[PDB]
């Protein structure tokens, strides 16, 4: 039709790249860009110095309850099936999270059955009004002790706020179980890319249509090079040059580490509610499957600063974002996907949807 | 506006410019057809969780402290002197042919003094050394030459050692010494962590945008730039206006085997045996600590991806009317393997980029 390109694509991650495989299947000719020198966003995998497959941005395990997310990732990748479990560290000992029926027996020295937890819990939960904030969805289910415990601290050391200054939404995500289920999660379909998120992303922006531009900022380029159509994947208030002020993210710095052993971790995970900088340490090895005479893993740090990667889910931040969610729709040539653009707490399977969803949306 | 450099191809030749451009404040946009960055000296972690070198084995070395030194400011090194047998007559021999070769080939037992004149007894003398059957015979003689040199060349090239130029078979010296490294350079040692992690770091720089499965001739249009580097072959460039110029192909054959070691060296060369020149493999080389190994096997073709230059009087003269164009091109640099049509090793590219970057600095 004319020269360039029919989308400019900006951000090479779940949202980024699953548009730009889908528009290009259509015949469109697509740009996609990321200041990153690599593709994939968080989700990006690689080999470290020791030979160990590892995630730079922490623990990504995929889990999905969408058939159909599932088997549009399966064009891309094959399985390895995989169940993850995390052990939390409290009073010395390392407890299932979320916290079920073994929990609270090990935890206490109890031994109640399935069904006379369900009294325990209704013996000491709070009762709550109308439940609005991540304290109430907790306190009224399990009670005090057991938020104080598992919830208070790590949420105070993950957000930088108490569990009150928070949205019910957040810490929701952890629900408490009454069974002995320890998985993290109990979707239908848990698997991990055979070969990793990286080798799974190259495929998606395989195509003759698709071309990938990297540690390049679409503002460096967008001046001269010819695109009828952008996609944008990157925070919002950046978008709009921070008119209204900064709209919070919460951030991470990562440390990782190399050890002479086989394995350090009983689990993929241990997280530190109460003790510790670091919210909890991961080991690559259980995620992935991989064999080595070594292991590699990695401490996440809580930072207010730097590369966003929580959206801060509370009353006045929805407001906020609301006036930048005018502006966006308002935007004419411009399509907002992601978990940075449209300001949502979302998994990567809950992105691929949206993403999906907005493809579909982007020809009527 | 713009960039100041449009860089075509991620390998040795743009990426050392890529790097010396931007240092020195030059706004960069290198682009590669592949996936990928490093052009042939390209590796990644096969499935099996085995550090390989996708286009066949890639290996260090060099003569050139300056080079080496370059090198070493995006890298660190593993320490490594390549060795490479060949299959003879049922034996794993030392290639380049050496004392060793010559007294386990026929049972004898002279001392580097003798193989000199042994050497001289059997060698055909050639008035004028010109093609790569001249240069092996007139020194080894007429016997050895077809041992090793003769149906290794013609598997390789389709050509007869006779139709191609003294440099192609001069690469593997004979030796009257006891020297079974394949190379004898000053400085032989691998990237560390491999060539693409070093390649990383050599496009680091904020002043360099990279664009992969591109081809240039999907941006020149609309995209700005003052000056072009050129590293791809050059026949394509000028949309082949004199007729193809002759490069030769490869096709790899990569395997992975539940054994720690399945070679007794880096390289096996089959001079004399199977469709493929060689097999080889990458722990020998990497260094790396796996309970697996892969190998690789390389097979000639005629047509593919353009690999080697082919050095014989008829494709020079072919050459020299490219690189004409190539000299009137006037805001297009060629350099590279491919783009200058010379059989460059990896050194040699990057001192060939070097150079090129002085030059148009007018140092
Ligand atoms: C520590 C951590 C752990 C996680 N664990 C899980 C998990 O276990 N399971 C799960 O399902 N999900 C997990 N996730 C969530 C998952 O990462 C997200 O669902 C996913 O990253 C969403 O991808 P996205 O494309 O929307 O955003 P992103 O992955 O962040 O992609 C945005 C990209 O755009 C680029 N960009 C931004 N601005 C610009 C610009 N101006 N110019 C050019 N490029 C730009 C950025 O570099 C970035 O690469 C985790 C996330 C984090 C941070
Ligand atoms: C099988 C094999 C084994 C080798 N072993 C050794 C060794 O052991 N030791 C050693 O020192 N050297 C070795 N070499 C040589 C070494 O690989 C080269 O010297 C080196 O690759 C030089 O890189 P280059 O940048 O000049 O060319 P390349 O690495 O080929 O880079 C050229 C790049 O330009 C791109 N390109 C071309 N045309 C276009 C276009 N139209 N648009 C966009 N992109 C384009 C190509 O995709 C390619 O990536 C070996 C080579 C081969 C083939
Ligand atoms: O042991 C835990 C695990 C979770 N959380 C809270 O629940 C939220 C969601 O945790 P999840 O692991 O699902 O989020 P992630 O950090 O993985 O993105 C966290 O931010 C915490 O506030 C907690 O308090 N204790
Ligand atoms: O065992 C050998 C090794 C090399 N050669 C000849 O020497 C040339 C250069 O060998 P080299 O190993 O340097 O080629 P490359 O590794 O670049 O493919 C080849 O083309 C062959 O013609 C040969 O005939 N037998």
């Amino acid at each position: 039709e004319s020269k360039g390109f029919d989308y400019l694509i900006v951000g090479a991650g779940f949202a980024g790249s699953v548009l730009a495989e889908r528009l290009a299947s259509s015949g469109q000719r697509v740009l996609i860009v990321d200041r990153r020198p690599h593709i994939g966003g968080n989700a990006y995998d690689c080999y470290d110095d020791a030979g160990v497959l590892i995630h730079p941005y922490g623990p990504h395990i995929f889990h999905t309850n969408s058939k159909d997310v599932f088997e549009y990732l399966s064009r891309f990748t094959e399985w390895r099936p995989y169940q993850h479990r995390v052990l939390a560290s409290v009073d010395g000992q390392l407890l299932p999270i979320p916290i079920n029926l073994d929990t609270v027996n090990r935890l206490y020295g109890l031994n109640l059955t399935s069904f006379q937890v369900e009294e325990f819990f209704a013996s000491v939960a709070e009762k709550v009004e109308q439940v609005r904030t991540s304290e109430d969805v907790v306190v009224s289910k399990v009670g005090r002790d057991l938020y104080n415990k598992f919830f208070r601290g790590y949420t105070r050391k993950q957000w930088g706020l108490d569990p009150s200054e928070l949205d019910a939404s957040v810490t929701a995500r952890v629900p408490t179980r009454t069974n002995r289920d320890n998985r993290y999660f109990a979707d239908t379909y848990q698997a991990m890319p055979l070969h990793g998120y990286t080798r799974m992303f190259q495929n998606m922006l395989s195509s003759p249509n698709i071309k990938v531009m990297l540690n390049t900022d679409y503002r460096e380029i967008a001046d001269f090079i010819p695109f009828q159509h952008m996609i944008y994947t990157g925070p919002v208030d950046a978008f709009f040059d921070f008119c209204y002020g900064k709209l919070p993210y919460r951030s991470l710095e990562f440390r990782h580490e190399t050890h002479d052993t086989e394995q350090l971790l009983p689990t993929g995970t241990v997280n530190y509610p109460n003790d510790y900088a670091y919210t909890r340490v991961s080991e690559f090895k259980h995620i992935t499957g991989q064999r080595h005479h070594q292991t590699s893993v990695v401490y996440e740090y809580p930072r207010a600063e730097g590369d966003p990667y929580y959206p801060v889910p509370r009353p006045e931040n929805a407001e906020l974002y609301k006036k930048y969610e005018a502006l966006a729709d308002a935007a004419q040539d411009v399509t907002f996907v992601g978990r940075l653009a449209t300001y949502r707490y979302y998994n990567m399977d809950q992105v691929v949807a949206q993403a999906l969803a907005t493809f579909r949306r982007l020809q009527g």
